[PDB]
Parts: structure tokens; sequence; C-alpha cells
């Protein structure tokens, strides 16, 4: 288990455009198009990703190329992000790709929305960071997504994803 195997599980491959959870226009691997109702402007913006006129369909390997982006795109978006540094600094490898999968999931911006539970996490209080990550829209919208993230923050192990 990694992040990218994490991610792939969590958000599925699709080579046509489809809309997300939050009903967004979506591509390959949960790689977010815009907010916009417009068909029109997510397949824009998929030629825009991509570097082509593709008519709404992508290759795996283009899939995958910015799937790619997007978690190197994460990663060094929380590296420099003063509110989730520190905390992400504190932990292990496990808990970090967590972090991670939230941020790929709802931008920096959600998650340091999560400042108690990061607190707790950065204290190294499992079961409380637990606990308040539950008590969120997050968790609600996306129960079972949210509830296997939570257990890695608790146990620090890919027991969760250990045959997804
Ligand atoms: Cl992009
Ligand atoms: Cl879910
Ligand atoms: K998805």
């Amino acid at each position: 288990m990694n992040i990218f195997e994490m991610l792939r599980i969590d958000e599925g491959l699709r080579l046509k455009i489809y809309k997300d959870t939050e009903g967004y226009y979506t591509i390959g691997i949960g790689h977010l198009l815009t907010k916009s109702p417009s068909l029109n402007a997510a397949k824009s913006e998929l030629d825009k990703a991509i570097g082509r006129n593709t008519n709404g369909v992508i290759t795996k390997d283009e899939a995958e190329k910015l799937f790619n982006q997007d978690v190197d795109a994460a990663v060094r978006g929380v590296l420099r992000n003063a509110k989730l540094k520190p905390m992400y600094d504190s932990l292990d490898a496990v808990r970090r790709a967590a972090l991670i999968n939230m941020v790929f999931q709802m931008g920096e911006t959600g998650v340091a929305g999560f400042t108690n539970s990061l607190r707790y996490l950065q204290q190294k209080r499992w079961d409380e960071a637990a606990v308040n990550f539950a008590k969120s829209r997050w968790y609600n919208q996306t129960p079972n997504r949210a509830k296997r993230i939570i257990t890695v923050f608790r146990t620090g192990t890919w027991d969760a994803y250990k045959n997804l």
C-alpha cells in the first residue's frame, strides 16, 4: 500500500468525464475539472489539462499522468503550507499518506479547516483526533472513505485498505 494505491482505491478510474460525489465534473482518478455546471466548460478544462482536443475521453496513460501530477502537487503544496507543514512533518509515513489523501480530496483550504483534529494529530492523541475528524461535513457526506482515512490516522496502519 502507498498513496497512489490508496487514492486509486478511493477515487476509482474513469476515462470519460463523470461527476464526483459533489456533482462536479471530473475525470480519471479523481481529477476535478471544474465546479461549473457547464459540460462545455469541463471539456475545455480537460483539453487544457491534457494538451489536446479530446471530446471528453482520455486514455489510461493520460489518466495516470494527471493523477501523478495531482499527488505530486498535493505533496508540494502541503510542504509549503504553514497551517499544515508542522503537523505533517510530525507524522509517520502512513499517517502522512492519509493527510495527503484528504488534501487531494478537499484541497489545502479544506484540510486546514480541521484545525482541532490536526492539533490532536500533532499531539499524537490518536483516538481524540479520530473522534474529532468525524464531526464534519466531510464525514457525513463521504462516510465510508472518511472512516477509512480516520482509521489510518488512528492506527498508523493500512488495514482499512487491506482488501479493497
Ligand atoms: Cl491539470
Ligand atoms: Cl464514502
Ligand atoms: K472519484
